[PDB]
């Protein structure tokens, strides 16, 4: 399985004929798009999430195939995750970028994602709203009017989209324990459909795979959709 590339002519054709419907794409040269992967595997009061190492390498290989430079932050606290996100939102390469990806994977609760020192009595949680506050058009200007794809896995803001999986830790991993079900299905659909589908359409393909009578409960959800146009990643261009 590999990331199928979109033909150059279709990338040029779709850019001309559907320019007003799709997000703009910067040229390969002079392009410095960035991506950030935050993943907590070791905890003090939570079960170990070892096996997400394959989700890190999988997402990192996929984003690199999408011409993204991936920064990996691992086993951080709630405050350290806050500081890493704002440092990412202020990097100058976003000015020469067209989009960004934020992949956050750890244990979680409804209001946010847990950190390495989370306890049910002393919670250490990064709230989901903090992520949008950091990258909104007010506090992040180099990514204004640009797609800000957020992919979360747990247990005015514009141009946002969030693919969220809250599958509990017991039933969230593949039978091999070599990666999670959600990430593996996400990578598979990106490798098979990035070249002919826009981003939100790819997220729907991932959801359709969870449309079995057994997997419907673990179905990922698209939340806080603030995007104003379609995002074709045009893999290979």
């Amino acid at each position: 399985d590999a990331l199928k590339l979109c033909p150059h002519e279709e990338f040029l054709r779709l850019c001309k004929e559907r320019a007003e419907e799709i997000y703009p794409i910067k040229e390969r040269n002079n392009r410095t798009r960035l991506a950030l992967i935050i993943c907590n595997t070791e905890f003090d009061h939570l079960p170990p999430r070892n096996g997400a190492d394959f989700d890190i390498t999988g997402m990192k290989e996929l984003l690199e195939g999408l011409d993204y430079s991936v920064d990996v932050e691992e086993n951080l606290t709630a405050r350290d995750m806050e500081s890493a996100l704002r440092a990412f939102a202020t990097r100058p390469e976003h000015k020469s970028s067209d989009s960004t990806f934020l992949v956050l994977m750890s244990h979680g609760i409804l209001e946010g994602i847990c950190g390495t020192v989370h306890d049910e009595k002393k919670p250490d949680v990064l709230l989901y709203d903090t992520i949008f506050q950091i990258f909104n058009n007010r506090n992040c200007l180099s990514l204004k009017d640009k797609p800000k794809v957020i992919i979360v896995q747990a247990a005015v803001e514009k141009d946002f989209i969030a693919f969220c999986s809250s599958t509990p830790h017991n039933v969230s991993w593949r039978d091999s324990t070599m990666g999670s079900i959600f990430i593996t299905q996400l990578i598979t659909c990106f490798q098979k459909y990035s070249w002919c589908c826009h981003l939100e359409e790819v997220f729907r393909k991932v959801q359709q795979s969870f449309e079995t009578p057994r997997a419907k409960a673990q179905m990922p959800t698209i939340e806080r959709l603030s995007m104003t146009r379609y995002f074709y990643l045009f893999p290979g261009n």
